[PDB]
């Protein structure tokens, strides 16, 4: 079985600023709070990033492949292909879109994933685990880019 879900986040910063952060396949640690470091050899499709998680977690690293980087429509797609975690066949897509909330331009982020349900867990538990982490990441992306936006004011 799999869990497939989509999360949406409203960000009070312009798309060009949010995308400048999200597009850095080589620098996820700039807003993903559970990631420490990241190294990419050679940002083209097929690029492989080796990700160091923060110390004190059950896993320590992830290996992920760049499946999509569309700089015109603002789509980033990745797939996890290794590491000392339990997540199997994880892939995700995030896209950014301009929107106007309260008369001010902002950015809508849409992030979708598909992942296997491990044999020892329920599908509900798998969805909850992944959705909570992505929500954490999207909340942090909003915090980071809204802060950059304020610092530019
Ligand atoms: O943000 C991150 C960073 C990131 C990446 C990883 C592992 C290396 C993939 C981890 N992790 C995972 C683990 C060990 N548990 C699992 O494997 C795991 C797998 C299936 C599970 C199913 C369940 F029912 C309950 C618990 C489960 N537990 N130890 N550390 C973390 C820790 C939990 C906070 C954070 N990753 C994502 C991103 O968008 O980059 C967003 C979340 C989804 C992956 C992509």
């Amino acid at each position: 079985s799999q869990c497939s879900s989509t999360l949406v986040k409203h960000i009070k910063a312009p798309l060009h600023l949010v995308w400048s952060i999200v597009r850095r396949f080589d620098e996820p640690q700039k807003y993903k709070p559970f990631i420490s470091r990241c190294v990419v050899q050679g940002l083209e499709v097929g690029s492989v990033r080796e990700v160091d998680l923060k110390s004190g977690l059950p896993a320590t690293k992830s290996t992920e492949v760049l499946e999509i980087l569309d700089d015109n429509e603002h789509i980033l797609g990745i797939r996890i292909v290794g590491g000392d975690h339990r997540l199997k066949n994880y892939s995700s897509t995030i896209s950014l879109h301009s929107e106007t909330i309260d008369g001010k331009t902002g950015t809508l982020a849409i992030e979708s994933f598909v992942v296997d349900v491990p044999e020892g867990n329920t599908k509900e538990e798998t969805c909850f685990f992944v959705e909570a982490l992505i929500q954490c990441n999207l909340n942090s992306l909003a915090d980071v880019t809204e802060r950059l936006q304020a610092e530019s004011m």
